[PDB]
């Protein structure tokens, strides 16, 4: 169920339809550059750094090769193969051209793809109301690409993709499959699954373009040829904080850690430009890299916008429990985990997934089954922010096999 | 699995967070309108047509009910529950207010929601960096709801929601359907299933905002009280254009129309300001007042979006067949339909579904079984626009079962 235009899941090379033999070409050339089969004029010489070239199309070769990245807004960012650099309008001498830059993002950088019939299409930077085509309409010579706005004398505008890609390694996305409660416990050495061995949900996953994956191993000239989209995967599991064996009427103490630290915050920034908002654990915010894709991450990933401008934190509370049965009982206290988690199109993982722990949400399992222990008092030890310091109502029963989420009647601010 | 914010799945109030009682509420005031409570100076006298006023909550009253509708943004538009006009910052008199005003849109009608905490928020006109709260912080008099920059000794712009109204008639999805194939023909006499009794699957379906609705029936102010949302369906069926017995060798000639008609796809854009373009059967165009939900309304209707500067129109083919057959054969022909279906959240249906008929997607049924038919030869006879003036390459078999989908090896320019 991938609901991409064909252009997103290719590569293809353009080509003005008046060009026998002629597609794009990405250069690495330098102002001064001279176009030896160009007329006399602004055609011959290269004015900016990296123009792109009306080249004899070379089967296989990737720097004739693009991918169209489609933005929520109905645009493209059009990267190659070759170095994974994007196309841009730019004015250099008062000539309009256009070149290859990375991915910044900016206006100039989106193009409209305007078809005219079923084959041929117009590529329109819609910021200065231009058209690519190649210079002085030399259609069968070797010179750069421009981008003119329509007047009587224009060169024709009117593009093909002359050669596709279709085996570009597109990732196999995994399927969709519900959170099952933990089973119960079997004897007293039972401790329950353990967060390693716990089993994942597969609640949403996404395509991210390698743009702005700043993966640790394979540069950008890399990624776009093995890992042109890579994977974000919304995982949820049921992730154990404390088993323990308590004798009858025994009292103990625990440090709950919750949340997400700031390190993997800060690491999921740099990966992939988006954190967690403190508003909820499937709370995304975006950055300038991620913000131009963000309604299909969202949508695709099954998580909502954040509102926040701070990113969710730690916390640390202290929980008094007392086993309120005269039995010997295993109790495990687990808690709802939000897991984030990055691969490439082979399926390897980038790195370590991000957790958020939510501590709104939680289950116990005992042995023997059906007890139920007494939370005594809760007391916050610390927060990273103000956002949310609400504690539950106590005391509270917690009885094994309930799940209990925090409404208005069990909770309250920690200074009431 | 709806994947929507709380505050557009329910009505709200907006209150300053220092307000023991008060709640903003919509007026039908002029300018010069007196707010009695209100200090002398510009808190005292409107400045703009319907402005919001600080009112004691009245519960029940539909002038403090608002709900957020979620642009791809990720910002809101804000509509109250008496009348279906907007939220919108407006300078009137170099004073910075809240009024309300129909649906246009604009970026002065789109609200950033920017949470503190669990329980507090701003709201945010980012155009002119401002935020809503109460003339000259007088949380607990009547005036009006002003929209200023942060400064030292501006008013306090924390805000809450202080009652909510869950029961609002939001539609009930229908579920997700595969296309099925069309069952075998039993005898001679079987024509196979006609339009109207072809079974539909159902391919997607979004929530539509009822603000640019434009319901025959139901005018804003009782469309944002019974169906705050409409549905649209993506259906797809397999139509028959036509069926037949042959004899031995037959040779027929039937006019085939496909596309669709352009007073459905001005019906269409009357009513919900999307079009079909030419490039495909499930290629959508938006209008002013769609686009800022288009990325949603793909994502869920299983659509993409249309590159076309022209409309899908229809198309009649006179096509030649002949029974290759030495037997008398039952020939059923089918083309694969997209039939757009708009429903209220009663579940009742706005106006006559609008259907393309794609004639690039073509099944058979025979009796008996496993028959081919010839076609001979296809003629264009009229086209409503040139955009795709493909024709089959003939002679082309269709045989029983056996689905073709228009390729580069099976189809021809028309004059070729």
């Amino acid at each position: 169920n991938l609901n991409l235009p064909e252009q997103s899941t290719r590569f293809q090379t353009i080509a003005s339809i008046h060009s026998n033999n002629c597609s794009f070409e990405i250069l690495n050339n330098d102002p001064g550059y001279i176009y030896g089969d160009s007329v006399d004029g602004e055609c011959r010489i290269a004015v900016a750094h990296r123009e792109l070239g009306n080249g004899l199309e070379r089967t296989g070769d990737d720097r004739f090769l693009f991918i169209f990245y489609a933005l929520d807004n109905n645009n493209f960012i059009i990267a190659n193969r070759h170095d994974g650099f994007v196309l841009q309008f730019l004015i250099a001498n008062g000539q309009g051209v256009i070149v290859s830059r990375e991915y910044q993002p900016n206006i100039h950088q989106e193009f409209t793809i305007q078809s005219i019939n079923s084959d041929t299409f117009r590529l329109h930077s819609r910021d200065t109301n231009t058209f690519a085509t190649v210079c002085w309409a030399q259609f069968n010579s070797w010179t750069k690409i421009v981008s003119r706005v329509d007047n009587p004398g224009a060169p024709n505008a009117n593009l093909k993709h002359r050669s596709l890609l279709t085996d570009i390694n597109m990732p196999q996305l995994p399927s969709l499959t519900p959170l099952q409660p933990l089973p119960r416990l079997t004897e007293l050495e039972d401790g329950g699954l353990s967060p390693a061995q716990a089993p994942r949900a597969i609640i949403g996953r996404t395509l991210i373009p390698c743009l702005f994956v700043n993966d640790p191993v394979l540069r950008l000239e890399n990624r776009i040829k093995q890992s042109p989209y890579y994977v974000l995967e919304h995982r949820q599991y049921w992730h154990r904080i404390w088993t323990d064996i308590f004798t009858a009427g025994e009292r103990r103490e625990y440090r709950e850690v919750t949340g997400i630290n700031n390190n993997a915050q800060n690491d999921m920034n740099k990966m992939i430009n988006i954190t967690i908002g403190a508003d909820g654990p499937n709370r995304l915010r975006f950055g300038n890299l991620s913000t131009p894709f963000r309604q299909q991450i969202i949508d695709n990933s099954n998580t909502l916008g954040s509102f926040a401008n701070t990113n969710y934190g730690t916390r640390t509370d202290i929980v008094n429990v007392f086993n309120s049965e005269f039995h010997q009982v295993r109790y495990a206290r687990f808690v709802k985990a939000y897991e984030y988690r990055l691969t490439r199109a082979d399926g390897s993982q980038v790195g370590t997934p991000w957790v958020v722990l939510d501590r709104k949400e939680m289950d116990l399992r005992t042995y023997p089954h059906n007890m139920a222990i007494t939370l005594e008092n809760v007391k916050i030890d610390n927060a990273d922010n103000s956002y949310d310091l609400s504690i539950w109502k106590t005391p509270l029963k917690l009885k094994d096999g309930k799940i209990i989420i925090e409404n208005h009647e069990n909770s309250k601010p920690y200074y009431n």
